[PDB]
């Protein structure tokens, strides 16, 4: 009855991630802004009916919490489903405590209230979010004591998620045992808050390892401990809060509502700061190298991923361009450039990337140009997709290298390649054949040219 492209215009990406695409979009009408995430039928199986769907669907219009990400329409065509909902520009909790020069109890704790609060305001209303993340995090501005709001919540229980591993990267830390196991409820979600708060009082993941396999292992067993020297400038209070909401039997562990009555959240997130506020030097050191290299990781997935989408189209287009050229002059006008650019993305799996190709073509034509020789633009127009590819990826390699040394060591490259799941042997030898003389250190260069062979390229 109501159709999505009637009532928005796709403004520009947002991002992407397990269910499909998130795009800013503005009413065409009120001039409303939201973020509307576009899931492809075709690509993502549906766990429940149609049915079942579009009745909770129904129940998350209804719902309102300041912690949590406002659902305001759904809409479906052929192969789509759109939900469209509130949009955040403060990004990712994390990506802004990474900014700051100190970190106390009181600022780990009025931020764990909040998302305590919009936990315990779903379970009321029978939603689970099941996989509750830091990226699921978002700030309405990218600043210190800005309000939170959960992201995804109820996503799981109608789409089977992506198991490519660019989407499974920072998932095994956060994801309550027994899960993994088959049998869960709520309390799952007490887990995640649980594994958040740890890594925002220490910088480190309770469950931890080389790579994915071996964090689902620790999480498992359910063991972690206080061990590390960084807990003793940690109040008691806290660790108890955590042992709760880490406690392995769900029916044993604390509830998302009692945990917001717990002595460390009355206490610590007091209106007037009645506690003492040092900072959590090592913790927020920890937390940017966590950061950084999870952030590192999920860019050499997606640039390895766009190399393997960017060899497909340099033939395509120059065969599509051939098919146009009736004359056989290998020449072609802007119309039919524009044309042919369209062809290439109608033949894929974005929604914005029809209304982009006019604007691209230009950009191209302001290097290269009447009649313009095709080959030169194939060329032109691939190198700046190459170009925008890299550059993603050095920004990534810029702020893991904390210490503006250029480099990075063959520790870092484990630590890297196991969040990414590239085997020991398979990356070891890429670098063998990069660099003869390679002595345990990558430059920017050495690293790209690393994953370009990783992606056979």
């Amino acid at each position: 009855t109501a159709i999505f492209s009637d009532r928005y215009k796709g403004q520009r990406v947002l991002g992407k991630g397990s269910f499909g695409e998130v795009i800013l979009c503005k009413d065409k009408i009120t001039g409303q802004e939201c973020a509307v995430k576009v899931i492809s039928k075709r690509q993502v199986k549906q766990k429940t009916d149609k049915e079942s769907l579009l009745r909770e669907v129904q129940l998350l219009k209804q719902l309102d919490h300041p912690n949590i990400m406002k659902l305001y329409e759904f809409f479906e065509d052929k192969g789509y489903f759109y939900l469209v909902g509130e949009v955040y520009t403060g990004g990712e909790l994390f990506d802004e405590i990474i900014s700051r020069k100190r970190f106390s109890e009181v600022d780990a704790a009025r931020i764990i209230r909040q998302v305590l609060s919009g936990i315990t305001y779903m379970h009321k209303n029978k939603i689970v979010h099941r996989d509750l993340k830091p990226e699921n995090l978002l700030l309405e501005s990218k600043s210190k004591d800005a309000n939170i709001r959960i992201i995804d919540f109820g996503l799981s229980t109608h789409f089977e998620a992506s198991k490519k591993m660019k989407d499974k990267i920072g998932t095994a830390y956060y994801i309550a045992p027994e899960v993994l196991h088959g049998t869960y409820d709520e309390k799952c979600d007490v887990w995640s808050t649980g594994v958040i708060l740890y890594i925002l009082l220490s910088g480190c993941p309770p469950f931890n390892g080389a790579n994915e396999y071996d964090i689902l292992k620790k999480v498992e067993k359910g063991k972690y401990t206080f061990e590390l020297p960084q807990w003793k400038k940690v109040s008691e209070s806290a660790k108890d809060l955590i042992r709760k909401m880490l406690t392995y039997v769900p029916s044993m562990r604390i509830s998302a509502r009692d945990a917001l009555d717990h002595e460390w959240i009355q206490t610590y997130t007091k209106e007037q700061i009645s506690v003492d506020v040092p900072s959590l030097d090592n913790a927020i050191l920890n937390i940017r190298q966590f950061q950084g290299t999870q952030k590192l990781a999920q860019a050499a997935l997606l640039y390895m991923g766009s190399k393997l989408t960017s060899q497909d189209e340099t033939k395509e287009l120059t065969a599509i361009f051939h098919k146009m050229d009736k004359n056989g002059d290998g020449q072609l006008d802007r119309a039919e450039l524009i044309e042919g650019y369209k062809e290439l993305m109608r033949m894929k799996g974005s929604m914005l990337d029809a209304s982009a190709v006019e604007h691209e073509v230009d950009q191209v034509l302001d290097a290269v140009d009447g009649y313009i020789e095709y080959s030169e633009f194939v060329t032109v127009a691939m190198d700046r997709k190459t170009l925008l590819s890299r550059e993603r990826l050095e920004r990534a390699f810029r702020m893991f290298d904390s210490d503006n040394s250029g480099k990075i060591s063959s520790t870092e490259l484990a630590t890297i390649f196991g969040v990414s799941d590239v085997d020991s042997e398979t990356w070891k030898s890429v670098l063998s054949e990069v660099d003869k003389n390679n002595d345990g250190e990558v430059d920017f260069d050495e690293f790209q040219q690393m994953l370009l062979k990783l992606c056979g390229n």
